[PDB]
């Protein structure tokens, strides 16, 4: 069960944090995915189909793929939403990051409570500057869309670069290592938190499936 940390640091401009950051969440998610299992007798299942899609950045010249499922889009748009807004307008040195962590439940024996037990964590460090001019959002437009494309395809690299994966569950095991309640994909079990560290002091935001 050996957990891995993989750290990434992106500066962008304020207006192109929540599409840096989807674009981050996605890909990672893409490769972190299965189709649905639909059991049968006997505990057998067949796998359902995952749809992908190209997504246009409005506010950075760069093109990535996602899972074609709204239900983890309106996800991660809300987490990712949160983390622009607390980001953006904080009187800091504009930094801050956002945490995306696999993890597996050991369900502690009955009838106490249930444990996560992180694989691993993919961690986004994200430095904001605010651009008033035009011309330097549109620099910022070029530059930061050749930067992301480099992480990204970096980030698939360094996926397929990791040994572990969990092993493949039975039917009474899969809630303990996939995220089973959506519609049309099947991730791993995954939690998003992010923290805001000011003068002040520092701020942590855990979001929770329902």
């Amino acid at each position: 069960m050996n957990c891995r940390s993989e750290v990434l640091e992106v500066s962008v401009e304020g207006r192109q944090v929540e599409e840096a950051m989807l674009a981050v969440l996605h890909t990672v998610l893409l490769h972190r995915s299965t189709g649905k299992f639909h059991y049968k007798k006997e505990g057998t299942y067949s796998i359902g189909t995952v749809g992908t899609q190209d997504v246009d950045c409005d506010f950075i010249d760069f093109t990535y793929v996602r899972v074609s499922s709204e239900e983890l889009d309106r996800a991660l748009r809300k987490v990712v939403g949160e983390f622009k807004d607390a980001l953006r307008n904080s009187g800091g040195d504009g930094l801050g990051q956002m945490s995306l962590e696999f993890y597996q439940k050991k369900k502690s024996r009955w009838p106490f409570s249930d444990e996560c037990i992180p694989w691993e964590v993919w961690t986004v460090k994200v430095h904001v500057v605010a651009l008033a001019t035009e011309q330097e959002r549109q620099i910022c437009r070029e530059k930061v869309g050749e930067k992301l494309c480099e992480k990204i395809i970096n980030i698939v690299e360094v996926m397929n670069r990791h040994e572990y994966l969990p092993k493949m569950p039975t039917q009474s095991e899969v809630d303990n290592v996939f995220d089973t309640g959506l519609r049309d994909v099947q991730p791993y079990l995954y939690k998003i938190s992010f923290q805001i560290t000011d003068a002040l002091g520092t701020s942590v935001t855990t979001t929770m499936r329902r």
